[PDB]
């Protein structure tokens, strides 16, 4: 099993899922290079939203098959400096 994954720098990075994998799950993993918010991590098929209180097997497909992760900012609106 190995899947890949695109990140926001380009660079995929390879990754064994799990039946008990789920989007909280991974989230938890980020206790060891911190940098980025964890909540900020979230799967997205560009045009297929998925959701957060989904698990692996409720989208557990057959090998091969690109992931596409995005981080878009939510952090409140920015104020336009004149």
């Amino acid at each position: 099993m190995q899947i890949f994954v695109k990140t926001l720098t380009g660079a995929t990075i390879t990754l064994e899922v799990e039946s008990s994998d789920t989007i909280d799950n991974v989230k938890s993993k980020i206790q060891a290079a911190p940098g980025i918010p964890p909540d900020q991590q979230e799967l997205i098929f560009a045009g297929k939203q998925l959701e957060d209180g989904r698990t692996l097997s409720d989208y557990n497909i057959q090998k091969e098959s690109t992931l596409h992760l995005v981080l878009r900012l939510r952090g409140g609106h920015h104020h336009h400096h004149h």
